[PDB]
């Protein structure tokens, strides 16, 4: 039957939470983390607001290879560190892994850069959401994450509700960033869990693919949905669900 | 006389000064306040400066919702921190305190996102109006709140005026910020004076309520006035009667 | 014959100058300065560098009164402290002297920001003028002062030559802060030096003045030249003249 | 013969790379660097794409003269530098050493400031060029210089080609910056050789003659090419048969 199509985008789900718990392991390697205080969460939005008015200035201060710089910047660490992680961990220390993620780095960018195929793209962006995804795991406890999960889940509830109000008023009464984005959101509990075949929260893992089909559901009707909230909330129903087990 | 239009507004300034003393009780129970010196006017000066600068800057890397997220997060968290210390007054630092918070706060900003019945507004102003003013109120003693006060109400009646000229010469010769803001003002000096029935500054109370009567009068006939001055004006001088008195 | 018109300029030099020692007195009582370094003109070129990209930055993220405000405030700054040295060197370290210090400058700026009879703008001008004229006279020594003055003097003339050019060329081959601040400019010299009637630097106050002789002579005619040099040039002038008394 | 065309370019290739280590002699007398290590590269590269966004967030903020100010700063502080570490070893720390660096600064900063000759542009550029050139060159060794060198070519190479096929795709299917810099680029390698006739790495110099041979003839074809590559290519080259050498 009808698979391939819009099946592949779970496929990255499933995906990105396994790459992200096969990052987690070498991640300790560096440190990382920032404390399970839910005061945590706090910092991770001021800063994310921050990341965004600065990403925004960035692009009215753009920038005519100059965005493309400072993303590229922003990429080549990135990459260096999951390469660091992961040879760095794997070889060890030794000149080789070094030379190993410096030039697999340089490698990966430069590759995405100069037009892929773009499904390479589903990719990357799976592995770095996978990144993502377990750092903010291993940076601090479930109690935390359930809480900025929540929260982040209502304030998609909300601006979703308040545009489509925008939309019935308005008659007479490059987005795979928030993709891949809120694709890691709800899988960091799934790593601050296995960080805290696995774990119970192999639940936390198909409760959240359940909500993502609750999703996947509602979206593919006429005038779509909140879009966290079915994800989040499927995803600490699954883990709670993880809890009668252990 | 005339009741109900435009009467729930000094309605809404016995109440802010009311429940801003109902919030001098539990706010010293997280510390706040700030030295009853009469520098704090000039730094403060300085402080609100930059917020404004802040708030505008803001709005120009606007931002279809990124306005309305940084401006609701700092208003949520001004929420949070209210519904805190009323659970640390109340329970205590339990762990039912900081939850009763959560959802008090989530209830309250969710509900004021999502369209309520708008006589909500006016009451979660009256709220949050308290807060602040309580805080400052709590924040050093009275002197440089009449200091401050009377620097403030000079800047009104300077640029009112100002822009006023420049109106009558022109031939050939949201707001709810400033509003509920000055709803605040002189109930600092009502608080900071408690915190020097209650005081003897219920005075401040009644004579914050006689700058009101003329504002609201004046104000309500055609071609408008200062604005402050007579709110200030008026309060100082009915607590500095209150003062003549004990 | 024409004397008053248009020499007032060298008038107020004088007068700047007068109230600027009349206010190298009070001031100690404070503090100010920042040692005789050489490395100082330098702190002082960069910071004017921010204060100018500050003054830029804030004009052009106007600003309905925010302009007016935050000028407001460093006027108001700038005027307590001047009343500040002003009264606290009068009336000594008393509340009295303090509150000689509010009543005055919250009357100054109120009137000068109300419509005065801004003849009254000369003045405060010269008032204002002279206060930063010897703050920065307290801060360090000749040797660093003539350095710096000759740098200025030069940013004025390369600049006025550049864009003189750019009108030749360009055929077919408010203005106050410039004004009162490059009038405290060469005055700098006067003060620091009368730390190393009076001193024989009286010879920078009139050899400038002669600086300005120059300067006022060829402003009234077509074409002018650079500005700054005749005046910085005319009271290191005077100054090096006065170094053969001690 | 056509000499003097497109032909002075790499004599000011020799040029720039000699004035980088007859001035790599004597640099070391002030400190510098900044550890021979790797991280150097990518908070370097931050530090560039910062100094870029400043200069550009000035740039916006122009500021008609204020921008030229900005600039004119970094050149005679620059200039102050250069002639600041000459007199500094001749005469030492002297009076005439110090006064020989203003003066001298002065010198060179006001002239090209007052539009020179344009050849002089060529050589004072080859100044600056070479000053930066050894600084950054006595700043730690190779392998990072390898590593920042190797990233550089290649954004080079991706930017290029982008804007290059972003070219052929519109169809239907101020400059010496960008100049003098990637002059210096491969004479820091030239550089970070004597701090680590003379050495067998005067080979990395006639290798970046080789790598600007290839460039000068591919883009003096119709039809450009990428630039870095072909001279850090070469330089590095030239060098690493240098080390065959010894």
């Amino acid at each position: 039957r009808d698979w391939l199509p819009l099946l592949g985008m779970p496929l990255m789900l499933l995906f990105v939470q396994i790459i992200a718990i096969v990052l987690v392991m070498p991640m300790q390697a560096a440190g990382l983390v920032a404390p399970s205080s839910v005061a945590n969460p706090l910092i991770f939005i001021g800063m994310l607001l921050a990341f965004t008015l600065v990403l925004l200035v960035l692009l009215r201060t753009g920038g005519r290879r100059f965005i493309a710089a400072f993303i590229g910047f922003a990429l080549f660490m990135t990459f260096l560190y999951i390469f660091g992680a992961l040879s760095l961990l794997a070889l060890g220390p030794t000149t080789a892994a070094a030379a190993g993620t410096l030039i697999g780095a340089v490698a990966v960018t430069a590759l995405l850069y100069l037009y892929p195929e773009w499904y390479v793209i589903d990719i990357l962006g799976v592995l770095i959401s996978a990144g993502v995804a377990s750092i903010f795991g291993i940076s601090l406890e479930p109690l935390p994450v359930l809480v900025l999960l929540v929260l982040l889940a209502v304030y998609d509830a909300i601006s979703v509700y308040r545009t489509k109000h925008m939309i019935t008023l308005a008659e007479g009464v490059g987005a795979f960033v928030m993709g891949m984005g809120d694709l890691i959101m709800p899988s960091i509990l799934v790593v601050s869990s296995h960080v805290f075949l696995s774990a119970p929260t192999l639940g936390a893992m198909v409760g959240s693919l359940v909500g993502l089909a609750v999703l996947l559901y509602f979206v593919n009707k006429g005038n779509p949905q909140a879009g966290l909230p079915p994800l989040n909330g499927g995803a600490i129903l699954g883990f709670l669900v993880g809890a009668a087990l252990a």
